[PDB]
């Protein structure tokens, strides 16, 4: 179909970065819809890097227009930064970039409150990326927060950013005994890119409906994955977006009616990073292998992050929740040189129960035991394999065996981290 | 289709509660996806009325299985108290209702919250029903708030609600000087009803997973309205949750793919409760004979509803942002002796322009004004025509005009109250 999301269906970094650079080379639009720069996409063209975090994955392609919708909530720092930094390396980003007026807004004071409440839950800390996500969907719910529609009058707005800053320093330092956060400051720096950052908005639910009208080719790009989804993740071990499918049109604008197909990005193994439940993580030499064969550390905030085996059991919970389409399996060459692979079939819960569903608030997840179904690997290298047809048998298997286990159909294989190291078996614009 | 949305296309108090009970005659689920008990929704069969608020509209049948979904905040108090009231009318809701562990819960001091808050803005006041609603959402997101699934530790309970409070109590005391909430008496009133509400616990996501590939019908009910949306309404002048149609995904656990119809609820003028911006808004003689002839008047508040004419521009982004499917036209009665009515077709913006579109947040919609298409009224009476026979022209025409400018055919069109002063020209299920 014409309007495509690509989302992730474990905890994040599956490699949504790549997967959405790499299909949007036939679309006219390019949309994140949910959280900040907490996210950190990584994209290899040629051999060049390029780490995204609240920048759209679409920004290195000319013929696509990046929008920032909505469900975003957006740091005029962070993008400022993320600008000049793609700017000076060719990528005229004002050029190709639109946004929402409706984007809430994150700010220094965001961050201060992101860190004391980390450091308030000591050692129950959620992990969060210390990026003031949170507390910017806190205020947005609460109706207190600022807007990018709200820098269009720089008065109102140095009125508006007073008041709800003399709120939250009175706790900052009052109830945290934390340093406050410089009301003329925040003013000063922000006001110092008002006019660039103003001059992307555009009315993004409108022309999405343009676009759909039109049947332009739109692509949905999610952040963080769904067990971090705040209505259906670990709770509270989650973000604070809705990362799950239904994000897209909450954060877009777009009639939910109009998704034609959700590409589930799907790791060959699982990664984690941040507190909360993995039940197949693993801490032996198999979890340490993962992690270096893998690079598995956040791109955003550099942390080692936790490994262990694709778990089907929560998969599955991410098919039913997005109503995926299809998968894109991911890193599946880091799994080269394994004498065996498992992939969990079905958890064994604490009171003994047998189930092959997924519990919901993290509490509920302890003591949870994973049961594994253990498939033959391969030393063949598979890594860069643009055909099928030049992958081990074994490998063929283990991909059948998650399609049987998920019955959702694994449409793209990714071998590498280049754009190119890639294998489209249905794309999705075309199916 | 399978899967049926009816959802406010206005500021809410459109007729939800009556259509949703109308059309789950049919239905094996009837689920609530967003909002709490600032809802009011009013059912009258064979002249008995039932307000209903954080219950669902299709408790009233027994064939009907009734659902809170995960985006739904739920006040243990007010579940209770609705609950005693239908069972005493011989509604067995216990036998009926299921819902969501992962659903926040909203507590006393939230409402305390919520009255701080309100005093706090002043004249700016957003003039919410005072339920908590708003700072449910809030603890939620951030990630502090509690769940129905804590309640299944009594212990850890009490120990995360205390902390919490602790939280809260810092602020309504030391900030806002207002009176604190008791620790005790909070845990004791939710304690006394834990083993009941608890006992209602289902996996929804599950439930409706397995209901879809039955193909059962399923009707959303959507709360309050389009324009009260937290991203898309007239912030922050709305409510917390998202209202439109995207919500139904987020608040179920539903892939978004699986919605086959939306029935947007239209009232055959405006009304809104609350502050905030209304550009077809009437202080006249016709303004007061809406209200009058309305019965306008907060199913939850019984605050006296602003009227005005239907605002076609308006209703438009709802159109776009819910992908609507078709209009249920109501209370077409009330505008029975009119002269003539008027709908607004474009607004003339402050700078002169004249558009066809929706300015996004509160601030913009100042100085926006209504430009109107005047038609010819009708004297007879179409109070509980349940045939569009014996309707005047003059309403047809009305009728015409709204589909014409909307792009949308309206399917059912009710003419008073009760269930059966209705016409349905095409039923959701079967379209
Ligand atoms: N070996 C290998 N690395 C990949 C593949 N796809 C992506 N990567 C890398 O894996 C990492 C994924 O992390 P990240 O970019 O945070 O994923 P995202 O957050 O989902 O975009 C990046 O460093 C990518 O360059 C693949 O198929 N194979
Ligand atoms: N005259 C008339 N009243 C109606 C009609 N449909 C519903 N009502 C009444 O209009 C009011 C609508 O308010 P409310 O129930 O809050 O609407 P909801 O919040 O969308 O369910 C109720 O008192 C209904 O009984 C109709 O077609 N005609
Ligand atoms: O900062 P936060 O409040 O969202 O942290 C809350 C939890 O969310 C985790 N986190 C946040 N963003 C991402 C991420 O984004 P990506 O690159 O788009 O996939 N990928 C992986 N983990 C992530 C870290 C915390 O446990
Ligand atoms: O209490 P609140 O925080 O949600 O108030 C915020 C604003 O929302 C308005 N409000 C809330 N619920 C409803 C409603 O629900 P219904 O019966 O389902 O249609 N119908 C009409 N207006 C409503 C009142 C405030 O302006
Ligand atoms: O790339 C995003 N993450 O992995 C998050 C982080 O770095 O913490
Ligand atoms: O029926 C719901 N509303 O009209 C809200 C209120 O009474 O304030
Ligand atoms: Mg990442
Ligand atoms: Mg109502």
């Amino acid at each position: 179909g014409n309007n495509v999301v690509v989302l992730g269906t474990q905890w994040g970094d599956e490699g949504k970065g790549k997967i959405v650079d790499l299909l949007t080379e036939r679309a006219k639009y390019v949309v994140r819809y949910q959280g900040g720069h907490n996210a950190g996409h990584t994209l290899v063209i040629n051999g060049e890097k390029t780490v995204l975090h609240l920048i759209p994955s679409g920004i290195l392609r000319e013929n696509v227009t990046s929008i920032i919708g909505n469900g975003v909530v957006l740091s005029p720092a962070a993008l400022m930064k993320e600008m000049k930094e793609l700017e000076d390396r060719g990528i005229p980003v004002r050029e190709r970039l639109l946004l929402s007026e409706a984007c809430p807004l994150i700010l220094d004071y965001h961050v201060a409150l992101d860190n004391a409440r980390e450091k308030a839950r000591g050692a129950k800390a959620i992990g969060t990326t210390g990026r003031g996500i949170g507390p910017a969907y806190e205020d947005k719910v609460a109706r207190r927060g600022l807007r990018v529609g709200d820098l269009f009058d720089k008065e109102t707005f140095a009125e508006k950013l007073k008041e709800v800053m003399e709120y939250h320093n009175f706790q900052l330092v009052n109830y945290y005994k934390a340093e406050a956060v410089d009301y003329q400051k925040v003013l000063d720096d922000t006001m110092a890119v008002a006019d660039i950052l103003t001059s992307m908005v555009v009315d993004v639910s409108d022309l999405l409906d343009q676009a759909r009208q039109r049947g332009d080719f739109v692509m949905f790009e999610g952040a963080q994955g769904t067990l971090l989804d705040i209505d259906h993740g670990t709770y509270p071990y989650v973000t604070s977006s809705n990362t799950t499918a239904g994000g897209v049109a909450t954060g877009s604008g777009l009639g939910p009616r109009y998704v034609d197909y959700v590409l589930g990005i799907l790791k060959a193994y699982s990664t984690r990073v941040g507190a909360g439940p993995f039940p197949t993580e693993l801490f032996d030499e198999t979890g340490e292998f993962l992690c270096k064969q893998g690079n598995e550390f956040g791109a955003t905030t550099g942390r080692r992050r936790r490994t262990g085996w694709l778990d089907t059991v929560a998969v599955r919970r991410a098919v039913q929740l997005n109503s995926l389409s299809g998968f894109c399996l991911t890193k599946l060459d880091v799994l080269d040189g394994l004498k065996e692979v498992k992939l969990c079939v079905a958890y064994r819960m604490p009171d003994g129960r047998e189930v092959t569903t997924t519990p919901l608030a993290a509490d509920d997840w302890k003591g949870v035991e994973p049961i594994y179904e253990t498939m033959p690997g391969w030393s063949e290298s598979t890594f860069g394999v643009k055909d099928r047809s030049g992958l081990p048998q074994a490998a063929l298997n283990y991909i059948k065996r998650i399609e049987e286990l998920t019955g959702v159909p694994i449409d793209i294989i990714s071998t590498g981290p280049d754009r190119t190291e890639t294998m489209i078996l249905r794309d999705p614009f075309d199916a």
